[PDB]
């Protein structure tokens, strides 16, 4: 695997968006997975609706606002044949009846991969396969208040993920205490947190906030 990757500037990634008022990280997490193998797959970047996930992958577990998993989605959408796009039916912060429309489906999955639960498996996913998304532990006020630099967080716990995002490349950092190596991560919560939306999440110290733990992708 290469020392740096960043599928940002190969066109791979929308915009950073704000899931607002509602418990929908796994949605954001989830479309953005598919975002990203759409391109890799007809060389268009469509951003998809977060609310057609929201308001319908009820039957495969998803609970809406309430939360939900990637790979719920991922199955909602195979199982679904199709997921609108961004713009035909737009994010809203709530959950509405299903308005899935066929008609302007812009995307479709054939499954999912989940990646071997530990970060060097995840690595090669990143390096070969794309964006790929992941849940953090995210239940800790360092990085709800998150701004720049590696976070570590000393509490994180490689078990208690309760976060979906989305991993979008890693590399490397000066840093004093020579532990350096990032995670590039995509988060929901608007351009103003982080570094334009974005998160550097501790690499190879030991799965920190149990970033390889729930790992996959949706097969298009
Ligand atoms: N935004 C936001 C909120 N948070 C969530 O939506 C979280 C995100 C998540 C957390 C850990 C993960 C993954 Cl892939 C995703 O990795 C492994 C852990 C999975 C266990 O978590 C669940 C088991 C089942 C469910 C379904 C039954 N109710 C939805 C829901 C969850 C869940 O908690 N989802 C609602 C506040
Ligand atoms: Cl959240
Ligand atoms: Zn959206
Ligand atoms: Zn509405
Ligand atoms: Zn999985
Ligand atoms: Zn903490
Ligand atoms: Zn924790
Ligand atoms: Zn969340």
């Amino acid at each position: 695997a290469p020392r740096s990757v960043d599928w940002r500037e190969k066109g791979y990634v929308t915009p950073v968006k704000n899931q607002g008022q509602c418990g929908s990280c796994w949605a954001f997490s989830a479309t953005g997975a598919l975002e990203g193998q759409m391109f890799r797959k007809t060389g268009r970047l469509i951003s998809l609706s977060e609310q057609n996930l929201v308001d319908c992958s009820g039957p495969q577990g998803n609970e809406g606002c309430n939360g939900g998993l990637m790979d719920y989605a991922f199955q909602y959408v195979q199982d679904n044949g199709g997921l609108d796009s961004e713009e035909s039916y737009p994010y809203e912060a709530t959950e509405e009846s299903c308005k899935y429309n066929p008609k302007y489906s812009v995307a479709n999955d054939t499954g999912f991969v989940d990646i071997p639960k530990q970060e060097k498996a995840l690595m090669k996913a990143v390096a070969t396969v794309g964006p790929i998304s992941v849940a953090i532990d995210a239940g800790h006020e360092s990085f709800l208040f998150y701004k720049e630099g590696i976070y570590f967080e000393p509490d994180c716990s490689s078990e208690d993920m309760d976060h979906g995002v989305l991993v979008v490349g890693y590399g490397f950092e000066s840093t004093e205490s020579d532990n350096n190596k990032y995670w590039l991560v995509k988060n929901s919560w608007g351009e103003e947190w982080g570094m334009g939306g974005y998160v550097k999440m501790a690499k190879d110290r030991r799965n920190h906030c149990g970033i390889a733990s729930a790992a996959s992708y949706p097969t298009v």
